[PDB]
């Protein structure tokens, strides 16, 4: 995490053991430790149990020579360094959050040589302690995202003094929200609960202390994280978590308290129900009295007697925490949001007292609507950002997957920092997963934005991706992460339909085909894992990669169909069975991260539907078949084509002429797949003579055209009946024909054989023109034939070139067509 | 194989039980049947071992009441069975090759029920129990592909009566050839041997039966198959395979019979050497007097003295054959090979004895010189074709994967027959791997060319996939047998360079893409298979489509890294390291194949070097890494970009600039990947003022336009700062300017919150157009600069609107570009 090469897996005399043939230096810790530390050296102690095999003994007495001594600045062990120069404790007294890891000699009687962990407070011990953790190989994604712990028999950590120094943000978390189904689902499958308890959230509480956080907006669409269970708020106090709520929500009660009893308590309106709302006001407060959670101050329901009503409704709330607390109101944590009724009240002159911090908020998605001017950022309480990786809303919401390349995150928070902004920075995280890489990118980002530049984001992925998944994987881990990331952020997935991206321009085919190379690479990175590490491969890189290049695959196909269709082309029912395909797909995607993946650990988290959006919001009963049509009969719909052109040329693959007219007995055959391109067309058999037999094509050509070059593309055949050669003859109806013998010379005479027999044959094909001059027409449209003079000719695709023919080994793309009947 | 539908994986009283809750039937032979019928027999009995894990008992004596009764017309209890009207056998006396397979009650005293299975012959019988063995689940290629045998417990099979009737081919077969260093070097490590003994050879013929040919060439590059060990006749002999030599080796001595021994033997010259060769030819028809092998005749060293001397020789050769087998020469059976110097003969006439096989061959790649008239087809010994799936020579070799798509075999090879050639059909199939599709095609088409028309290929390539991977899995590994073969007969492997196909237009990508999106598609079939089916989905599919679409992507990134090194654009590394990083791929995907797939069974297969041809033939030393460029010190060489319009547009990614001038302390800053295409560039940090700041660019219109339309696209930024919204000037050095402002309506407003605010800022970007009259310059050089006023600008594309301008997601393809300094 903190600080990178300093722990090896070999011993050294120069570097200090912290596991030696299987066995962990045992953990000093003070017994009457402030417990959140307590809990945080437990959780260091099972890391080396997941390192090594056995936890790493926690005891209250130096018992030993080598020694991990932990603590508080005030707990009996590190005051005695401290108050001995053993350790700089300058360093450390008076700072937020920081910690000091080094090594020292002797640092007690009887014990020869310790690491010593110190923090200024309960946190920054914390953090220290899961820095360790970090350093002997346990990523914070260790249960939340299934990242194993490669085992190791022997560590050494380097001397020197190590630190974070101290957070540049005072409040760094997340907000659980639009929480169900996933989420909700998830905890009513895991802990039995219908609500958030103090089992699901000392869960989030860990995993946002290992990432370096220390703030939460709890879940609170049908939940009440204070009301639902009285541990909830004590476990967050112990363990370290400061607890807040969401804009609309004063007063440390969450908005459900007052929904779920809305008829007893009134109307929610300060003029009529004042004294109702001011004793919900207070209970809130005496909750939290000697926990250290940020309070939300003001409320939402002229424009002067607006302001006046709001002015009174802080300062009644005000005198309420002090009354609470008994001292004065500034004593209490309180942050008051800005939303569009007070941002009118704010530009005419509203401050909320000046110690509360003013929190500002993006757009839901992504972009800082306001920021403070130079004079305004003089506010002492200092200033709050609101950030979303997820929404419910306008112009429609998006809740399945991560949305938010690091780019973008980046680039609006940098703006976010360099204009004061520091004191909170939340995050909308949705369900938590599949966020999980934004979020750690969020967090330390938060901890120290000045190491963060244009130049090297990526590294920060790298970084992330190495601690994941291993040196080896982590180049073409990132790679895959930025680029899909890239990919979601030009178009939600739920915004994504048929009409997104340009059909005719070639745009749709290669973003789709685009995003299932990324799969592939995806797929050929899963296959070099070790097992161990496929459920986190999969919740972090392929499902996310393999559910959007099928749904790309789904909505091109489906614009695939809609355009065939219209022009009367068989070929939409395969594109129809591609969206049936794709479709179903993404049921067994989700199928798979929801109950085989990691043996159903994560069973509902990904529930979520996708498809079948019509609003903004997710109404619809389930994901839903996007509409597609098919043509009755196909096989008997042939022939009719007729062609536009296009770019100076007129591309034909065979089988798509006007009318064919058979021979006596030998029939047109198309045979399917065959030559370079869509399929070759035939007369068959090659034994009856086909006298009289043509195709003809259907095509219109700019009036401006006086005369046109025809390539034509015949498989490579050679003169079995007759050494004179296939002769086919090639002309407009109505206007010049000539006659192409085009294998007269495929021969092993001695000047055919190397120059052109072997060169054509071995291509398969053999390309021949001729010039024609193309006389007038009233309506533009113009009929090519080709009749074929000798049996076993291979005809395979043709183009009228009258300046845009380009040198090409399938061509070039066929023009655009319709078909008839 | 030959009757599907028939075999059930339960018992039922009206069919007849192979297989009972573990226990199979026994096989009963007479025990002094063909010994080659035995052998096939026996196999029948491991093959009920590998279904059920029990060995089917093969007994001499009807000591059972139901039986598998197998054997010849004219074994003991077939014989029983027809004579006593028991079994038709009017349906097989004087027929060749053919079996009845038929379930009959009582067939034998003490026997209540048997399955019978007939042989007109010894072929035929073989042919009737691998019949059986395909029934109960052993795939020809079993052994050869690693086919795994799904396990059953119980087996029955329909009554009725079932046969494959005659062949239409009478000798059906392959010719090992092309054979160093891939199949030579898996002898070596399989065998110990320099050379093929009867134990490879014996594994040969099994697979040649199992699929129902009869006939071989055997490799003869450095190897003798009569010479080099006494047992492969005699093997050949009794297993029941024909064999043959190549055109050029008469009499049944294989070429290197000569060539070991040229400076003991002398000219190879019918006049000088004359009683040598006769010597030399009459030990060869003395080693093969009591096989069925069939016997080239004639000899390649004016043309009357010519046409005489080769008459000479032939009928001398046919005077030593009546000498050694003492029956006249045409109860031996003999083919005459037309080559060039012969085809001249033969159009002035000259005929073989007309009991002799004239044997045709194709181009070498694949289509057929000549052919019969219907006056030549009166031939009474009848016609041979040879036919390629791999050669050595002209214009280049191709030795390494399959390049026969199943279209172009069959539209050939029904040519073929359609014109009375059924005598012999024989193909190169190089080291037989990994051609297992195409010989298995060819040979069933041997079998019953009828069978087969342009509607139904395919369903061939589905039958043979539901045989190697099962029902389940049949349709999706035919279509990509199908997809991958059409690829690789649009330029061998070997052909295949930077230059194949065109990069300008798009072509190149797109064949790339496609290659890989193949892949995606193997490898997530791939991923359903059981772990059994994995080495032989891998030989069949999974190495092949990987292969290429690797090797393609090489080329691809190749022709990339020329492309941008030529215009100076450091992107050209990227590419260069995407050709390293392909080519070593190459390397690690065959060394897989080799020596990690099935253990390693197949180490030596895969040997071929394919990258670094540069003229016909494989004589360079390894695999070799194709030439790449790299721009020195790349991260200094920016701006300098002059853009020339294309397609009525010039559209550009906003950092490839000409010239970027900076402000006072803000400096211009890429974002690598941020935004829809390449990325964004913006003057960091958002605290300076822009004053001044520019960014230009270079471009060549052509004079005729006169005004133009300018597309300028940003990232969505809110006006933070100030809400008149941000702007930036945008317009032509020395002509006109406009100022946008991009954002003003970017807010919640009633008027703008859903009509624009929240749809541009979910769509992350806006793009603003301003109109602009284009001055006259003498060189149609231009200069658009962009010049922001207000701080947190980030550009992203621009697009200069003359005609060509089209609606898309991505703000379409850049136009073409150069870099200077
Ligand atoms: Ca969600
Ligand atoms: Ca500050
Ligand atoms: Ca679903
Ligand atoms: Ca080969
Ligand atoms: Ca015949
Ligand atoms: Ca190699």
């Amino acid at each position: 995490g903190d600080n990178k090469g300093i722990t090896y897996e070999e011993l050294n005399p120069e570097r200090f053991t912290l596991l030696e043939k299987g066995t962990p230096t045992n953990i000093l810790i003070d017994e009457n430790e402030d417990q959140g530390v307590m809990i945080a050296a437990t959780n260091l102690s099972e890391d080396f149990g997941r390192v090594s095999g056995t936890n790493a003994p926690l005891i209250f007495l130096p018992d030993n020579e080598r020694l991990i001594i932990v603590g508080t600045l005030e707990s009996r062990y590190i005051k005695e360094l401290t108050e001995n120069r053993k350790i700089k404790g300058d360093e450390l007294k008076g700072k937020n959050e920081k910690y000091l890891m080094t090594v020292v000699d002797n640092p007690l009687p009887g014990v020869k040589e310790a690491l010593i962990i110190a923090g200024s407070d309960k946190r920054g011990a914390i953090y220290g302690i899961y820095e360790l953790s970090e350093q002997i190989g346990v990523s914070p994604w260790y249960d939340w995202a299934d990242v194993p712990v490669k085992p190791q028999q022997n560590l050494s950590i380097e001397r020197g003094s190590y630190t974070a120094d101290e957070p540049a943000v005072t409040y760094r978390g997340i907000f659980l929200n639009d929480e169900a189904p996933a989420l909700t689902s998830w905890v009513e499958n895991t802990y039995g609960t219908k609500y958030g308890d103090h089992r699901f959230y000392s869960r989030v509480f860990e995993l946002i202390l290992r990432l370096r956080g220390n703030f939460l907006w709890p879940a609170m669409w049908d939940w009440s994280f204070y009301g639902d269970d009285p541990l909830n708020s004590k476990t967050a106090d112990t363990m370290g978590i400061i607890m807040g709520t969401s804009h609309h929500e004063p007063m440390a009660r969450n908005h459900q308290e007052w929904a779920r009893n809305r008829d007893k308590y009134g109307v929610w309106d300060y003029t009529s129900n004042q004294e109702v709302i001011d004793q919900f006001f207070r209970e809130g407060i005496e909750r939290v009295k000697d926990t250290d959670d940020l309070i939300t101050i003001g409320m939402r329901g002229s424009d002067e007697d607006n302001m006046r009503l709001l002015e009174r409704i802080i300062k009644n709330q005000r005198e309420i925490i002090g009354d609470v607390t008994g001292e004065s109101p500034e004593k209490t944590p309180q942050v008051w949001a800005i939303y569009k009724e007070v941002q009118r009240y704010f530009d005419l002159g509203l401050r909320p007292p000046e110690d509360v911090i003013i929190l500002l908020s993006d757009d839901n998605w992504g972009n800082v609507r306001r920021l403070p001017t130079e004079e305004e950022r003089d506010h002492p309480g200092g200033w709050g950002m609101y950030y979303h990786f997820d929404y419910v809303g306008a112009p429609r919401s998006s809740k399945w997957l991560n949305i938010s390349p690091i780019q973008n995150i980046w680039e609006q928070m940098q703006l976010t920092y360099d204009y004061g902004v520091d004191e909170l920075w939340v995050a909308n995280v949705g369900d938590l997963k599949p966020m999980e890489y934004p979020i750690t990118l969020f967090l330390d980002m938060a901890w120290d934005p000045t190491r963060f530049n244009a130049e090297n984001l990526l590294d920060h992925t790298r970084s992330f991706a190495a601690q994941q998944f291993g040196e080896d994987q982590a180049d073409e881990a990132a790679r895959i992460i930025n680029l899909y990331s890239k990919y979601n952020g030009r178009v939600t997935p739920e915004m994504l339909d048929r009409n997104t991206y340009n059909l005719e321009s070639g745009e749709w085919k290669k973003v789709s085909d685009e995003y299932i190379k990324l799969e592939a690479e995806a797929l050929r990175q899963y296959l070099t894992l070790e097992p161990e590490q496929r459920d986190a491969y999969k919740q972090l890189i392929l499902y996310p990669v393999q559910a959007m290049a099928n749904l790309y695959e789904m909505y091109y196909s489906q614009a695939m169909n809609h355009k065939l269709y219209r022009e009367n082309n068989p070929m939409a029912n395969y594109w129809a069975d591609r969206v049936e395909e794709t479709f179903n797909r993404d049921a067994e995607l989700s199928h798979d991260y929801n109950k085989v993946m990691a043996n159903g650990k994560w069973d509902g988290m990904m529930t979520q539907k996708k498809i079948g959006y019509r609003s903004w919001n997710d109404n619809f009963p389930a994901d839903t078949l996007p509409q597609i049509f098919r043509i009755e009969n196909p096989e008997e719909a042939t022939g009719g084509y007729v062609f536009t052109a296009r770019d100076g040329v007129v591309v034909i693959e065979a089988e798509h002429y006007f009318e064919a007219k058979d021979a006596e007995e030998a029939k047109w055959t198309v045979i399917p797949y065959m030559g370079r391109t869509l399929s070759s067309i035939a007369l068959m058999p090659y034994t009856k003579e086909v006298e009289g037999a043509s195709l003809s094509y259907r095509m219109q050509i700019p009036d401006e055209v006086s005369e046109v070059k025809v390539h034509v593309v015949v498989k490579s055949t050679l003169p079995f009946h007759d050494p004179k050669g296939h002769e086919y003859r090639v002309g407009f109806e109505g206007g010049s024909k000539e006659i192409v013998n085009f294998n007269w010379n495929l021969n092993e005479e001695p000047e055919n054989i190397y120059s052109v027999f072997y060169p054509t044959v071995a291509s398969r094909v053999v390309k021949k023109d001729v010039t024609l001059d193309l006389h007038d027409t009233d309506d533009g449209f113009y009929t090519l034939t080709l009749e074929p003079l000798d049996p076993g000719i291979v005809f395979q695709k043709i183009v009228v070139d009258f300046g845009g023919y380009e040198e090409s080994r399938l061509f070039m793309e066929e023009s655009p067509n319709k078909r008839i009947e």
